[PDB]
């Protein structure tokens, strides 16, 4: 689809087989979710955003569907104030932006 | 032009007579600069992200422009590591997400 910016660009996505809220988010690197249970191996990582860094649980290789398209990678599961979906998969998807 | 998202989407604006590189940002509702002495009035404010929140100085009516294109609206000002282009600003110069 075409997404307009006057309201947040806010999706549902499937991961772990639950469905949740997300952020599509172009000034993020990385796609991190608020605390949740995840199925597989995890590594401690760090991650800096505009207030500092964070504690996160970074899960490889992780099955996500966004607004009906497949993606495959990193999610990193930390207190993140809100589910930011980063260019890590918003280019899996195909997103770009256009003006 | 269309951005596609392996890098990070930066492009150059001009705010206060300086030219700078600012991330077009959806994920940001609002447009956040690096440190500058902007004149006139202004209100604090804060806003969190990942790691927590800094304070901003938040300046109204701002030209501003990106890639050409001219904006005006609100932005704040305070010790982010990034220039941000937020939602306020990209629905003015016509961007979109696609997919
Ligand atoms: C809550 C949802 C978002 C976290 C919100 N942010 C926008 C994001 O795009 C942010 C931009 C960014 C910040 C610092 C360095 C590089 C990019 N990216 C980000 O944190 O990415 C993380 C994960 O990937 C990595 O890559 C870059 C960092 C890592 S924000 O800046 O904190 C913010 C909060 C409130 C408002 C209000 O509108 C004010 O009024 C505006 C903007």
């Amino acid at each position: 689809p075409q997404i307009t910016l006057w309201k947040r660009p806010l999706v549902t996505i499937k991961i772990g087989g639950q469905l949740k809220e997300a952020l599509l988010d172009t000034g993020a690197d990385d796609t991190v979710l608020e605390e949740m249970n995840l199925p597989g191996r995890w590594k401690p990582k760090m991650i800096g955003g505009i207030g500092g860094f964070i504690k996160v649980r970074q899960y490889d290789q992780i099955l996500i569907e966004i607004c009906g398209h497949k993606a495959i990678g990193t999610v990193l599961v930390g207190p993140t104030p809100v589910n930011i979906i980063g260019r890590n998969l918003l280019t899996q998807i195909g997103c770009t932006l256009n003006f």
